[PDB]
């Protein structure tokens, strides 16, 4: 029954290169931070992974407001593309089908609204970005 706000970010050095992701989960004054590293990845993959991991961190089904700088993510969800991809057999082939399948599952468990942020945008996405970069630096 909770509405949880999640701020997600991913970063990678190159295409492909070392990458990281971060998410900040917020419920009133409560906060939870998560992050991780991937040794060979793309910006798009880390953007999706941040959202996946953020949603996976929820302990119970929730209503979620998810803030991301990722147009890749947010457009797929808000322009109906993901739903059309599934309907058309993931095609030519959509990239990152493994991650989109996870996002399909998680957006059944949780009722998620996605919001695009512009970059910098607020301190919570900034923290998520810092956490993603932190993961790369630690590795
Ligand atoms: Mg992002």
């Amino acid at each position: 029954e909770k509405t949880i706000t999640i701020y997600t970010d991913g970063a990678a050095s190159g295409n492909p290169g070392k990458g990281g992701w971060g998410a900040l989960l917020m419920y009133g004054s409560s906060r939870k931070e998560i992050s991780g590293y991937d040794p060979a990845t793309t910006n798009n993959r880390m953007e999706l992974m941040a959202a996946i991991k953020g949603l996976e961190a929820l302990k119970e089904p929730a209503r979620v407001q998810l803030y991301s700088d990722s147009a890749y993510l947010v457009n797929a969800m808000n322009e109906g593309w993901l739903k059309r991809w599934v309907k058309n057999g993931w095609k030519k082939p959509v990239e990152n089908i493994d991650l989109w399948q996870e996002i399909l599952k998680l957006t059944t468990l949780h009722r998620v609204t996605f919001h695009k942020v512009k970059g910098s945008d607020n301190p919570y996405n900034s923290r998520a970005d810092e956490l993603a970069r932190l993961a790369i630096k630690e590795n």
